[PDB]
Parts: C-alpha cells; sequence; structure tokens
C-alpha cells in the first residue's frame, strides 16, 4: 500500500481551550505536528504577555513525553489592548501573531473590537514591525445573511484595510468562499490563507440534507458547492500562500447536540489524512507537502521541519468519540472508514 | 388588553403522529382548531382506506371530551398506487385530499403516478404537493425554485382542471408563482417562514428547532412571504407544519426536520398580521381561504385571541424524552382566551 512521506506538518490555525479540554487534545496535534498557531479566544481572551506565557506552559505541560511540538502563541486584539503590550510580546518572542475576530459595537472594549477603524493605532503597530495579522474575515451585522458575511468583509474591511496599511502582512483565515479564493489568488506577496478540511472535504448540503448536523456546523458557515470547488481547485493549483490550518475547534459533546449547538469541528486528529485525501481527488499530490509543510514557514518567515513523517493508504475507523473528564469530545468523521493515516 | 375575536380556525397542513406521541400532541390542536389535515407519513405511510379509517379512530380517541375537532385525513401517494383505492376513500368520505411527497416510500416520478392524478382531477380532490426536487447535486436551499420551474408547472400544465395545495411555501419563487396563479393554485404557509429566516436557525449557534423541511431561507424569502400573506390575497392559509420529534431526536448528531407548533401557531400568525398592519386579513387566513379552496363551509363559532404576554414551557412532557416546542421559553404576545 502507498505511502506519503513529508516534511513534518506545522498546524497554522488550532483551538487548544484549557484546563482539562486542553490535557486531552494536545496530543493529537503534538504527535503529528512540528508547531501550531494556537489562538487566543480563551475565556478571557489572552490579551497580554502575561497571560500568553502561562498558556504556552500549560500546553507545553500536556504535551507527552517526547513529542516535538512548540506552541505559537498569538493575542487577541481588542479596543483596549495598547500597542505596546502586542509589541512587547512580539519583540520577546511570546506573540507570533494576533488574531481579529469579527468587529461588534456591542463588544466589551476588554474582549473584543467595536471597529477596525478604532484599533488603528495596534494595526499600524504590527506593520511597522513586520507582525502577520491573522483575520477571521467576516462582518457580523445582523442584517446580513450568514452565507453572505465573509463576501462583505472582503469588500467592507479586508481591501480597504490593505489599501491603508500596505506593508501588512495578513493571513485570511479559514477561508470558504470563491469570493475569498479569487481575493487571495490575486493578491500580493503579503496576502495569505489557511484552508480548514471541513471546507475543501463538504458544502453545506452536508450539514443540512437528510438532517442538521452540527458536528459540521463551524464558523465561516459552509457554503454552496461552487464555493468548496474553488477552495479546492485553490489547493490544487499549487498556489503557494495557501496552507494548513485546521480550525480544530473542540466542544464537548452535549454542547454540540443541544438545542443551540456550538460552532467548531474538532478534526485534529483526521485533519491530515483529510487533506491527503483532497489532494489526492484533485490529482494534485505534487502540492500536498508545501501546503502542509512549506507554504506556512514561508509566509511567516520561519524554518521549514526538518523531519519526516508518512501517511499509509490504508484503510482505518475513526473513533466515535474521545473521553474527556466529563462528556465526550466527537472528532471530525467519527465512526467513518478514512483513507489515509498516519504510519 | 387589546382582543381580537375570530371565526374559529383550522389548520390545513398537520402531522399528528401515532402511538403515545399522538396522544401528547393532538390536545393541542383539537382545543383550537375545528378542523385539520391529517398528514399521511406515517411509518409506514396511509396509502389504504382501511389505515386511514384507523388512524382517524386512533386521533378521535385521543380527542379530550368536549372539543369539537375533526381529522381531515389523506393518503400518501405511492408510485403504485391503485387510482380506484384512492377514488374509494373519497368518495366514502375518508380520503379528503392525496399528499405527494417527492422520494427522499414516496413519489419517484409525476409520470409514475399519472392515472393517479388524472383521477384526482376527474373527482376534483385537491393535491397537495411538498414542492421540492431531491437530486443530491442541487443545493438544498434551491430546492423549492427548481421543482416549480421543473415539476410543479409542467403539471399544472397537463392537469389543467387539478386542484394543488403548494404546501408550506418558503421562497419568493413560490410566492410569486402562487401569487400569479388560477383560482385551482393556493398555498400554506407555517407561522416559522413567517416569522424567521436563516440566519435565526444559524447565527449564534445551530438552532435544530428551527430546523424543518422546505429549510428556512435567506431574508428577501421571509419577507416575500410575509408581504403575501398582508396583502389579503385569498388563496394563501393557515397551515402550520407542525412537525413534533422527541427533544433527543432534534438534539442529536443528526437531527430530525420540523418544529412542534401547534402550541404556538395562532398566536405567532397573529403577531405577524399585527406587525404588518394587516389584521383586517387574519381571519380570512386563519378561518376561511382554506374552507373557500376545499368547498367546506367556515366554522360557526368563534375564538378570542388576547394581546397578553403569555409564556411558552421549556418542554412537554413524553412517556420517554420531552417534546420542546417552538419558541420554548419564550415570550408570545397574543394568546387564545380561556
Ligand atoms: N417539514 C418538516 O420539516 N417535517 C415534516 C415533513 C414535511 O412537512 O415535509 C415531518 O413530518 O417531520
Ligand atoms: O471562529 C470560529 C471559532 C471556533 C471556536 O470554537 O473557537 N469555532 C469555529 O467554528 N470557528
Ligand atoms: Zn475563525
Ligand atoms: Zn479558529
Ligand atoms: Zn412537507
Ligand atoms: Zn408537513
Amino acid at each position: 500500500s502507498q505511502v506519503l512521506k513529508i516534511r513534518r506538518p506545522d498546524d497554522w490555525h488550532l483551538h487548544l481551550r484549557d484546563g482539562d479540554m486542553l490535557k486531552t487534545v494536545v496530543p493529537y496535534t503534538s504527535e503529528i505536528y512540528g508547531r501550531a498557531i494556537v489562538m487566543p479566544n480563551l475565556a478571557p481572551p489572552v490579551t497580554t504577555v502575561e497571560a500568553a506565557v502561562a498558556y504556552r506552559q500549560r500546553i507545553l505541560d500536556a504535551v507527552p513525553a517526547g513529542h516535538d511540538f512548540t506552541p505559537l502563541m498569538t493575542c487577541y486584539l481588542t479596543d483596549s489592548l495598547d500597542p505596546n503590550e502586542l509589541e512587547r510580546g512580539f519583540n520577546e518572542g511570546v506573540f507570533t501573531a494576533a488574531k481579529l475576530y469579527p468587529a461588534n459595537a456591542a463588544t466589551n472594549s476588554s474582549h473584543g473590537v467595536t471597529s477596525v477603524d478604532a484599533i488603528m493605532p495596534v494595526l499600524e503597530r504590527m506593520e511597522k514591525i513586520g507582525m502577520p495579522l491573522l483575520v477571521h474575515g467576516e462582518v457580523t451585522h445582523a442584517d446580513i445573511d450568514i452565507f453572505d458575511r465573509e463576501a462583505r468583509f472582503i469588500e467592507s474591511v479586508m481591501e480597504p484595510l490593505r489599501q491603508r496599511l500596505t506593508a501588512l502582512k495578513v493571513v485570511f483565515e479559514h477561508i470558504t468562499t470563491k469570493d475569498a479564493a479569487d481575493y487571495v489568488r490575486d493578491g500580493n506577496e503579503r496576502l495569505a490563507a489557511t484552508i480548514t478540511p471541513q471546507h475543501l472535504m463538504f458544502n453545506r448540503n452536508h450539514m443540512l440534507v437528510g438532517g442538521v448536523r452540527p458536528h459540521l456546523y463551524c464558523l465561516p458557515i459552509l457554503k454552496r458547492n461552487i464555493h468548496q470547488q474553488a477552495l479546492r481547485e485553490l489547493v490544487a493549483s499549487g498556489f503557494n500562500r495557501v496552507f494548513l490550518g485546521t480550525d480544530s475547534a473542540p466542544h464537548a459533546r452535549h454542547r454540540k447536540e443541544s438545542s443551540c449547538g456550538c460552532a467548531g469541528c474538532f478534526n485534529a486528529p483526521t485533519a491530515l489524512g483529510s487533506y491527503a485525501t483532497v489532494f489526492e481527488e484533485m490529482n494534485a499530490l505534487q502540492h500536498f507537502e508545501a501546503f502542509c509543510s512549506v507554504n506556512g514557514p514561508q509566509f511567516y518567515g520561519l524554518p521549514v521541519n526538518d523531519t519526516f513523517i508518512e501517511l499509509v493508504r490504508e484503510e482505518q475507523q475513526v473513533a466515535e468519540s474521545i473521553a474527556l473528564t466529563d462528556d465526550t469530545l466527537v472528532p471530525f468523521l467519527a465512526g467513518e472508514t478514512v483513507r489515509w493515516s498516519v504510519k
């Protein structure tokens, strides 16, 4: 059976949570990926150097003996963040990047951004010092249809911001639309993107035909098939400013399978093999390694990993669930037979 | 303070289920509505007069003493249904209508059931249509509009005397189609498709209790539906599509489609018509338009709605698990007096 040997990958978009959940989920990342961009949306969010240092240590504490795994921390951008605090964290090697979540005029200044215009001082500082901005590019105005929120962000925020701050480096995280695919494809060397396995593998029909499937419910929402196909064609093209970002985003089963299910797919256990399946189906396996292991490092200005892992094309069964201290976690593709697995 | 007295309504699109669920859910309908169109998608479906007779009795058994409720039964169309069985049930006053569910025991094509539809047209039996195509490569939000072009309009062009109700319409496409139709075409609209759009199901979390078929659409469609009922157009009428499922069948890795809206629909419709400055058309929608299309007398009793905020129960007890009502735990602006 067939083997794909690649330089050890990294995960450029990850949620590790905290406490007991962190302890459970970290190994699924640390056994496979050399590094991961660790998102800062804890409760409360990671908005200071001190919090990020402490969080980094909790993550490191949870890494099993012998895994060579480095968490790359992020700062959650808020209205009240001091640009001097962000800069110090960047300078000290604590913050690899800063994350911008959608603006909301009603957000507490300690927990988020009211409008992009309101945090220009901090965005200018990142431009000045060369710190990459990671963007969850949606506008969340109550009068915008949810399937439109990504496209509206491009027009309303992304293009204006990049015109205003022409040296700013930006990753358009977890892109989900042809709009974003074209936008990133047509951008310059300062603009990149991550794509999750679920947005390559599925479209909204998979979440809604035959039943509603909360384990496919994530933000940005799965879009119509034309968008799925655009994403697939983008990674398959060999375009070298798109790279692996799982957006692995774990929630307890009872929080997913409820009257108001949380957004996020726990895909760390099955993501790498899921990407291999997509690249294989697109006849584009020659671009697979770069996506997983080269493009991200290149964009972030970091070294490519010098060790290797192998995927084997032999069928395995994904666990139905993964025990937590309380409740259980349902992994992405739970119970399914998958095509590629790590040797 | 404000009181609104209407002719007693009917529900022209209802799911009552069977067994213990039936016992639980019938009183929420029977206490209010004079009649309801009882859908036949049981497991197995109601495809014979004999099955429809026994089901009707199970329903009547579960109606509390003192409720004057009459269930109007329907036949589940299948590809091989004998037209004589359908006609016999009609002639015996058992079947009021027949329901067309696209496969995915449902109907695989209109061509396979032409002789059944031709008999319905001859005898004047209305055809109730779940108007969605189901091909795997058609996006779920497009399935209603595609049905209109590819099935509905060809069908109506072929059987020009057939009376059709376009059930639970959800789109501007269907709203315009019905608005511009002739007197042999009508529609029902649920409370959920008037009150919400897909954002309410998907923004801030996924809400399976708002997941139903046809799927909630974009806001421009919700608005079209609200304008249609508010216009006074007299070939749209109340059909709740109350479609109960136990809580943990809704709240699961693959949640069932349907809203249990019988407890709150009437009040919910009142809120919509009020918001649309269209309470003058509310009675007709609830209590006149349906009977007129079906050729049945209007009800001869009256009820009162009062604009006093009632809190909707968080859940309703079942033998096993619970049933979560539409708008569970929320407030409804209108309640039924006494
Ligand atoms: N509408 C729904 O979402 N559910 C109905 C089926 C139907 O009306 O098609 C049901 O019977 O559960
Ligand atoms: O934007 C996000 C946040 C993430 C999470 O749960 O943290 N889950 C998602 O689905 N995407
Ligand atoms: Zn995000
Ligand atoms: Zn994320
Ligand atoms: Zn239906
Ligand atoms: Zn129905």
